[PDB]
Formats: structure tokens, sequence, C-alpha cells
């Protein structure tokens, strides 16, 4: 209720943070897992912004206040949380570094920010749930319900005193960047991914894809956002498997609320149907993740390691289905 604001101690701490030298090299790689470095996550974001956009892209104070306030407006939910925000932002960084000059300075700063912000104030409930039970948000936002709220939260944080990192842009560039962020955030609505990917595959296979065409650029950026949102499936298996535990914790919690409202949940959301999880993963990788990274690699060749990793993880789920799993550790 209201927008939360970081403490002076919080942003000043981030300002003096220094990244360990050994991680510099690691942060460049797609498969990098932020997991073991929690105290460093905000500093990792500063580092990526500085490397991609320059140490003078944003005023350091406004940037540190922005980052720490963004953190404070992620809720303590199992998956759609601050950890996921930084993971998605790190994926975008790796994509941008590998494709740097395809994107404008305005796009890079807008996308890194869009990724950090893209699940702001997530409550651990899906668009399906909010619309089924007519939460106030579904009244306000008829489609892409959570995504429109995440954008609105982004704008609220920028509006906090001393938090507007984009103020020094020309009025034209300011409006362009807010549009980059809005489109990028909305694009993380998976309902829109299916159409976008089919369109892109079509433009690619016929050779009409043209990055000089703004509607094409917007669509390629949308698929980048999907790729980054889903990137837990491109990590090393143990990391992917552990993250799946977190995702399913939210799903099962939503399913439990549905049962209280007299409605049996979809199996994916049913904690009494865990046997169906490996097949559900197969379905998800075949329907969403594999096609995503497949098309993204056609359009941006350097992103090929995301697709190779996603394929390796599909193989691991297939192993699970056939009863070939080995010992597994969980944090419960
Ligand atoms: O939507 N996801 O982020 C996601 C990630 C990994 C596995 C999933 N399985 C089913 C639905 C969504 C999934
Ligand atoms: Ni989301
Ligand atoms: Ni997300």
């Amino acid at each position: 209720a209201g927008t939360s604001i970081c403490t002076s101690e919080e942003w000043q701490g981030l300002m003096q943070f220094t990244l360990p030298v050994r991680l510099c090299k690691e942060i460049e790689l797609f498969h990098f897992d932020i997991g073991p470095f929690e105290n460093m996550w905000p500093g990792i974001f500063v580092y990526m912004v500085h490397r991609s956009c320059g140490t003078s892209c944003f005023e350091l104070e406004k940037l540190c206040r922005f980052i720490m306030s963004v953190k404070k407006n992620y809720r303590r939910v199992p998956y759609h949380n601050w950890k996921h925000a930084v993971t998605v932002a790190h994926c975008m960084y790796a994509i941008l570094q590998n494709n740097h000059t395809l994107f404008t300075d305005l796009e890079r700063k807008g996308l890194l920010i869009a990724c950090l912000c893209h699940d702001l104030d997530h409550r651990g409930f899906s668009n399906s749930y909010l619309q089924k039970f007519d939460h106030p948000l579904a009244a306000l936002y008829s489609t892409s319900t959570m995504e429109q709220h995440h954008f609105s939260q982004t704008v609220s944080i920028l509006q906090l005193e001393g938090h507007n990192i984009f103020s020094t842009l020309s009025s034209s560039e300011y409006e362009q960047v807010l549009e980059i962020i809005r489109k990028a955030i909305i694009a993380t609505d998976l309902a829109l991914y299916f159409g976008n990917r089919k369109q892109l595959e079509e433009m690619y296979q016929t050779g009409s894809l043209n990055l000089n065409n703004q509607s094409h650029r917007d669509r390629v950026i949308g698929l980048m956002m999907t790729a980054c949102d889903l990137c837990s499936v491109t990590k090393l298996w143990p990391v992917t498997k552990l993250t799946a535990n977190d995702i399913y914790a939210e799903f099962w919690a939503e399913g439990d609320e549905m049962k209280k409202l007299g409605i049996q949940p979809i199996p994916m959301m049913d904690r009494d149907k865990k046997d169906e999880v490996p097949q559900g993963q197969l379905g998800f990788y075949n329907a969403v993740a594999i096609p995503c990274y497949t098309t993204l690699t056609q359009i941006l060749p350097p992103t090929e390691p995301l697709l190779k990793a996603c394929r390796d993880n599909l193989s691991q789920w297939e192993k699970v289905i056939r009863g070939e799993e080995t010992a597994t550790w969980i944090s419960s």
C-alpha cells in the first residue's frame, strides 16, 4: 500500500559497493548464476549498467536510490521476486554485450531498467487468477493485467524524489525511453509471446525482417524480453531444477486459493498432482522455451548458448520422465 522507498543507508551502501574482481569475467557469460552472491545483486546491476551504458549514463545517486527502491517493491514471494528481477536483467546484459551495436544507447539503458522492473510488486498470482476472481487490477487492466501494473509501478518509482534516472534525457528521448520500457514490460506477458514468435519466424524465413523498421525492432525486443524472463531454463541443470521448485511453490499456492473458492485448479497448480510436473515441463519446453530460443538464435546468432543450454535442460527433464534422475538437493 503506497510505493516503498529505500533508506539512505541502503542507497549509500550500494554507492560504495565494489564487485570482487573474479566475478567481472563471470558476469559476461550467459550461464552465469547470481544465486550464490545475494549480498552483491544490487552491485551486480550497477556494474552491468556501467559496463553497457557507461559510468556516466546515470547520476550515481539517483541510480542507487532507484535500484534499492526497486528492490523494496518486490514482494517476498517464492519466485516473482528480487532474485528473479536481477537474473532477468543479467540475461539482458549478456544479450546486449553480445549484440551491442545493434541497439541504441537509449535502448540498452531502457532494456536493462525494463528487466529489473518487469515483475515489480508481483503478488504470486497469475493473470488467469486475477481475471477469474475480478481483482481490482483486472478491472483497471483488461489484458496483460499484471504487466500493465508492473509498468505503472516502474513509473511510480521514477516519480519518487531523487529517483528519476531519466530526467536528464531530452523530452523526446525521455518519451522514447518510457515507450521502450512499456513495450518491453508488456511483452513479458506470455500470452503475447506465441503470436510474436510466430510473426518473427515468418519475417525471418521469408527474409522481410528489417531492424530499420520500428515495428520489427519492437518485436525482436519483445522476444529478447521473453528469452530473458525464461532464462532459468538456460542455466546449468542443478540451478534450473532448484528454480523450478520456486516457480511451483507459487503455482501450488495459487491452486490452493482456487480450491478455497470452489474451483479445482489446473493440474500445474495442484500440489496433489506433483507426479505430472516432469511431463508439464516437457510441454513447457516444447511449446514455449525451445521455440523462443530457437527463433532468438536465428535473429541474433550470438545468443546461441541460451538455446544450447535450454536443449540440455529439456534432455534432463526427458531423463526424469524415463526414471533416470540422480540425487537432488532442495533448500527446504
Ligand atoms: O513460466 N515460467 O516461467 C516457467 C518456467 C519454467 C517452467 C514452467 N513450467 C510451466 C509454466 C511456466 C514455467
Ligand atoms: Ni511477469
Ligand atoms: Ni518475470
